[PDB]
């Protein structure tokens, strides 16, 4: 192993053998450790509160999830310890029916992936483009230097060479360089698979990607309209250490598809940095602060830009194999048999695949599957031997599915179809309120002004406009906030890093017209496109769902905080000083 990562390890080792040392007594159980180097503590305790926010929603200053959203430990203490609960263990290897299985589904859902679509080579200027985009950090300073794109372009030969020199995973400028280098490389390769949106429901039937958190739930919708069984959402533990040698070996055949030069540097990337890997991670001693030196075969790493899209194939794969197993097409003897049959494998994937792909939704590690009947519930063999376990249950108990898509979870939500005034439908995103607000209430990092905390809280608010709308507390939290908020102040920062987020919030625009282009005009599932000119037409979930849902609705201190929100909203104002408000009270019936 030690000729695909040593060269790696030389240059880190000899980079800082000033405090080079072999820590014998390092955690390390199922990874290589190779060294340790002394380093400044990174990371905080807890995190730095959005006072804006925070003042706006005072009765959820008393909330148990709003108060454990605030802590969350990034510090060398806290990186550990989640590293020792599921990153440090061994999948057992999958049975040979297993292993032979998945290479005949792997090999065709590549196949079905790339029929209209060919795989290419991103760019420098993709790269820049997006770190520009972003952050509009010091990423945009290594872009604009040419100095960077050498460092690069070195890598890049020792990769064409079969070679890594500074490809490192974490868990002054030259290390930071490097770093981004290693994730430019990686994209480089790997990135057309989210650049042209291999995964979107069009290309892939069960992938999700580009649709955007508004199109989900009518996603389930149509889902729950398929003959079949009931809906399945089953987690798996930890799903990025249970990725195999075998799932990263199917994988990989994606090259199979790729121009020479492409094939060449993806080649680099799946065998050096995927199949083998160099990570970094800090570790608190009685002397101080370590960085440890540590490798191994298998996993995923999760901050990788492959990540989501190779989770999302092998999940579609472990999710055909398990609808097979269901039907009867793999049995306990087959999983065991080297010698497995390949013919009834590759007649119900040519003859069913695509209609079996169409019955889910799977993003990542997350999915809802609606097999042809339940016998799915109990076909567990595949999955388990797959090393895809189940979260939280006994490994042979059958799955609980669901019969009303409305109460099946996916992507940390829920979705709910709403009635709007005029008759017309809407289906909406939701989760527990206290989460929402325990976000919200969360600014990143340290040293942020005023000005840039009231912008982000900005920023949550026209979230909860556009996407929460439909909840009373998280309607009036939004209209006091931007009240609060001098208007013409854009809104700065993200809310999130999901995948799902279009971010169409960050904006002065007015977020009543917004929401007309989002659920109205641009909304493939509203044949009406009658637009709604008040907010008052904007529904809301039903009282007692936006209760079962988390609303303070019916509580004394909530009706005394909506009550005397302006006192509130007033004193934000005056903190932040003499600009240009707009009262958005009034776009409520309360004012
Ligand atoms: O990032 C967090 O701390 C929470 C979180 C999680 C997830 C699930 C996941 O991606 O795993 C989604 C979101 C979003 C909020 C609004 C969005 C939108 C839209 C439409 O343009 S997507 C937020
Ligand atoms: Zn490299
Ligand atoms: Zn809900």
């Amino acid at each position: 192993n030690m000729d695909v990562i040593g060269e790696r390890i030389k240059r880190i080792k000899e980079e800082h053998n000033s405090t080079w040392h072999y820590d014998d007594e390092n955690p390390y159980k199922t990874w290589a450790y190779h060294g340790s180097y002394e380093v400044k503590a990174t990371g905080s305790a807890s995190s730095m509160i959005n006072g804006v926010v925070k003042l706006l929603t005072k009765p959820w200053d008393v909330v148990p999830m709003v108060t454990q959203m605030a802590m969350t430990d990034t510090t060398p203490f806290g990186q550990q310890r989640v590293f020792k609960e599921k990153v440090d263990t061994r999948t057992p290897r999958p049975l040979p029916g297993t292993r032979k299985v998945m290479e005949i589904t792997a090999e065709w859902l590549w196949r079905t992936l790339g029929r209209n679509k060919r795989p290419r080579l991103c760019t420098r200027e993709e790269f820049t483009k997006k770190v520009r985009t972003n952050a509009a950090d010091s990423a945009k300073a290594a872009v604009e230097d040419e100095e960077f794109w050498k460092l690069v372009d070195r890598e890049r030969e020792l990769h064409k060479l079969g070679k890594c020199g500074s490809c490192v995973y974490n868990m002054s400028r030259a290390i930071w360089y490097m770093w981004l280098g290693v994730r430019y490389l990686e994209f480089e390769a790997l990135g057309f698979l989210n650049e042209d949106h291999w995964f979107s429901r069009e290309n892939s039937y069960s992938g999700v990607e580009g649709e955007g958190l508004h199109k989900l739930g009518y996603i389930l919708r149509d889902i729950s309209k398929i003959p079949g069984g009931a809906m399945y959402a089953d987690d798996t533990a930890g799903w990025d250490t249970r990725i195999t040698e075998d799932d990263l070996h199917n994988e990989e055949k994606i090259i199979q598809q790729m121009d020479p030069e492409h094939r060449q540097l993806a080649n680099a990337i799946f065998k050096l940095t995927y199949q083998n890997k160099v990570v970094k991670v800090q570790r608190p001693t009685p002397t101080g602060t370590v960085m440890d030196i540590i490798s191994r075969k298998d996993q995923r790493g999760s901050g990788q830009v492959g990540t989501y899209g190779l989770n999302t194939f092998t999940n579609m794969e472990a999710q055909l194999v398990r609808q097979m197993e269901g039907e009867g097409v793999l049995t306990k003897a087959d999983l065991e048999n080297p010698h497995l049959l390949e013919k009834k494998i590759t007649q119900w994937l040519e003859t069913k695949g695509v209609e079996r792909l169409k019955r889910m939704a799977i993003s990542g590690d997350d999915c809802v599957v609606k097999p042809i009947d339940d016998r799915f519930a109990n076909a567990l063999l595949a999955l388990n031997d797959m090393g895809k376990v189940r979260k939280d249950i006994p490994q042979w108990q059958p799955s609980k599915g669901w019969h009303d898509w409305q109460q099946v979870p996916f992507c940390s939500h829920h979705f709910h179809e709403l009635i709007m005034k005029d008759g017309r439908k809407l289906v909406v995103p939701c989760r527990p309120q206290d989460e929402l607000i325990g976000r919200a209430r969360i600014s990143q990092g340290a040293g942020w002004s005023l000005r840039e905390t009231a912008c982000l809280g900005k920023a949550y608010a026209q979230m909860w406009s556009l996407m929460y709308f439909h909840r009373r507390d998280l309607r009036l939290a939004s209209n006091a906030i931007c009240s609060a908020v001098p208007v013409h102040w854009v809104p700065t920062s993200r809310t999130t890093w999901s995948i799902h987020a279009h971010h169409q919030w960050m904006t002065t625009e007015d977020m009543l017209t917004v929401w007309n282009r989002v659920w109205i005009e641009e909304n493939p599932w509203m044949e009406d496109k009658t637009p709604v000119t008040t907010w008052e037409n904007v529904p809301y979930l039903g009282k007692r769902e936006d209760q079962w849902c988390g609303s303070l609705i019916g509580l004394t201190s909530r009706a005394t905080w909506a009550q005397n929100i302006p006192t509130a909203i007033q004193q934000v104002r005056s903190l932040i000083g003499n600009e240009e408000f707009l009262d958005y009270m009034p776009s409520m019936k309360r004012f």
